[PDB]
C-alpha cells in the first residue's frame, strides 16, 4: 500500500530529502523548468503527454510551460512538508496520483523521472545518495498507481 | 485582463497578504479544511461540483477533502511566493484557472470563496482590511476565467 510505502521512508532519508530540497527547491521556476525540460530531452517520448503546454522546446520563454513548472515544485513541497506525518503524506500523494492516473501515466512512466532529478540533483552536487532518497518519495507515488 | 488585475496589487495590499499569510499559511491542513468547510456549509449549491470528493460533510474525516484541502493551500502559497514577478504570478493563476475552466467554474462562483476567507481571517483576528487584500488577489484569478 502506499501507507507501506510512506511508513517506510527512514530518518536518514527523510534528512536527505529535506537538505537536498533547501537547495533544489530555492529556485522553483528556474530548477521546474530544468527537470521538465530535460524530462523531455532524455524521453521524448513523454512530450506528446504534454501537449496542453503547446511548444515545449519554448522553455522558460513558454509561460504555460513556466507555469506548469513551478505548481510542480510546489506539490514536490507539499510531498517535503508532509514527511513526519504519513497520514498526510498519503491523502496528498494521492490526490496528485489522481491527476496522473486520469491521464493515464502508469507507475513505470512516472518512475522516467528519476533521470531528470538525479540530473537537476548533480547540478547542485548532490550525488547518488541523494537521488536514490528521491528515488524512495517517487516509489510513494509509484505505489499509487 | 488578468495583467491589469495583477497591476492592482500595490505594495500596501502585497504587504497585508503577506502579513495574513504567514498566519494562516502555518496551518495548511487545519485553515485548508476550515475554507473548504465553511464554503459547503454556506454556500450548498457549489457541493455539487465536488463529487469526487465523496461525502463532504464528514471535513477532517475525509481523507479526499484533507488532501484537496491541503493542496489548495500550497496553490496560494504559490501565488504568495509570485508577488514580486507579475509575470510569474500570471503564469502560475493562468494555470490554476484552467483546472477550473475545466471544471465549469465561472468568475462569479469562483468569488464565492470571499466569504470563507473573510470568516477565516477573522477567526485569526484579521479585519475587512485583509479581507479586502484577499479579494484583490483573488480577482486576479477570477479574470482568468
Ligand atoms: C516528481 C514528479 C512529478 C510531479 C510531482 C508531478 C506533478 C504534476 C502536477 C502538480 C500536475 C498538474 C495536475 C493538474 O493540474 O491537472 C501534473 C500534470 C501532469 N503530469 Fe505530472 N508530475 C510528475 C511527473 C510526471 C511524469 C514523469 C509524467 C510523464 C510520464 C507526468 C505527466 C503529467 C501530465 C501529462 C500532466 C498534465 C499536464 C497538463 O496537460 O496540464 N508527470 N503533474
Ligand atoms: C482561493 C480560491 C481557490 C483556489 C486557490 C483553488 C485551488 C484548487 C486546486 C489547486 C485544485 C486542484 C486542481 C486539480 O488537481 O484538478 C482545485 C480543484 C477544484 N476547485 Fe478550486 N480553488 C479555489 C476556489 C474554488 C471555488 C470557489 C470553487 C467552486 C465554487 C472551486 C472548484 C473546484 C473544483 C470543482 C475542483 C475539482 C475538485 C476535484 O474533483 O478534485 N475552487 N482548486
Amino acid at each position: 500500500s502506499v501507507y507501506d510505502a510512506a511508513a517506510q521512508l527512514t530518518a536518514d532519508v527523510k534528512k536527505d530529502l529535506r537538505d537536498s530540497w533547501k537547495v533544489i527547491g530555492s529556485d522553483k521556476k528556474g530548477n521546474g523548468v530544468a527537470l521538465m525540460t530535460t524530462l523531455f530531452a532524455d524521453n521524448q517520448e513523454t512530450i506528446g503527454y504534454f501537449k496542453r503546454l503547446g511548444d515545449v522546446s519554448q522553455g522558460m520563454a513558454n509561460d504555460k510551460l513556466r507555469g506548469h513548472s513551478i505548481a510542480l515544485m510546489y506539490a514536490l513541497q507539499n510531498f517535503i512538508d508532509q514527511l513526519d506525518n504519513p497520514d498526510d503524506l498519503v491523502c496528498v500523494v494521492e490526490k496528485f496520483a489522481v491527476n496522473h492516473i486520469t491521464r493515464k501515466i502508469s507507475a513505470a512512466e512516472f518512475g522516467k523521472i528519476n533521470g531528470p532529478i538525479k540530473k537537476v540533483l548533480a547540478s547542485k552536487n548532490f550525488g547518488d545518495k541523494y537521488a536514490n532518497a528521491w528515488a524512495k518519495l517517487v516509489a510513494v507515488v509509484q505505489a499509487a498507481l
